[PDB]
């Protein structure tokens, strides 16, 4: 494996550890991974971090009632670019009616970028992904990790 | 002001805002600013961040019972280098006997470096600074700002 490949594997491990922990605790989270469509316009709406990824930092960002927890984290490769970012809300009718703004924001950004967004529900602890305008819900840990590896 | 001056002032403002928030809520915190003595060996004991400073990120690091709040934040070159770092405990017999490990850690690093460390007490919300082996206690907001600007 090249350094680039090993760095990706470390980032994927950090993300999955954070998501799994938040899911167990019903910590709502919204995490968008930029791909080939640049997300600068959305990154610039948040608080700049440009931080090395760690599971610890991801979890801390989303603790309720803290400055960084509302809005999206946007990751660029192996960095957390910004937190508390705006994303556009989707009007798709295929978003389950009980879901709130984090899921609608995730699907929204997925309609205008090739990004992958992970959502943790504060109601249920369920994990979902938005990509290309579709929301895939109730993901097992294994499924999430495979989706990230394939991404 | 020059660019470097504006950047230093912005960092001081971020620090003081975070410290004020933590003092009000009696959130324990430990924040060491590296100066001429290199602290890489201590930075390496924590979780790497290399992040832009913001009051928001500082607060989100120090949330009680979260991954990153156990240990010191170390700042270097106008960035948060790492969190949850080890600092050496002072053996000085001249620290107020009611103070515990965060304050002893701050004094300890200040005995072997020219760094400036800020401490917020979880017991009282009092703010103190360690430099040169001494602890300056019960600081007002103006006092802490003066110390940061002098530094
Ligand atoms: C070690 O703690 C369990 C996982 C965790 N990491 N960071 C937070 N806040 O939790
Ligand atoms: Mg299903």
């Amino acid at each position: 494996p090249t350094p680039v490949e090993e760095a990706q594997q470390k980032t994927i491990e950090a993300i999955t550890k954070a998501i799994n922990y938040m899911a167990k605790r019903r910590i709502g989270a919204l995490l968008t991974i930029e791909r080939d469509t640049g997300m600068g316009d959305y990154i610039e709406t948040g608080i700049p971090l440009n931080a090395k990824v760690s599971s610890e930092l991801l979890i801390n960002i989303f603790i309720p009632n803290t400055p960084l927890h509302d809005g999206a984290v946007i990751m660029k490769n192996n960095e957390i670019a910004a937190a508390a970012c705006y994303l556009p809300l989707s009007e798709s009718p295929f978003i389950s009616k009980e879901l709130g703004t984090r899921h609608r924001a995730a699907v929204g950004i997925s309609e205008v970028t090739d990004s992958l967004t992970i959502i943790v529900s504060e109601e249920t602890g369920g994990v979902s992904v938005a990509k290309n305008g579709d929301l895939h819900r109730e993901l097992t840990e294994e499924a999430l990790k495979e989706m990230l590896e394939a991404e």
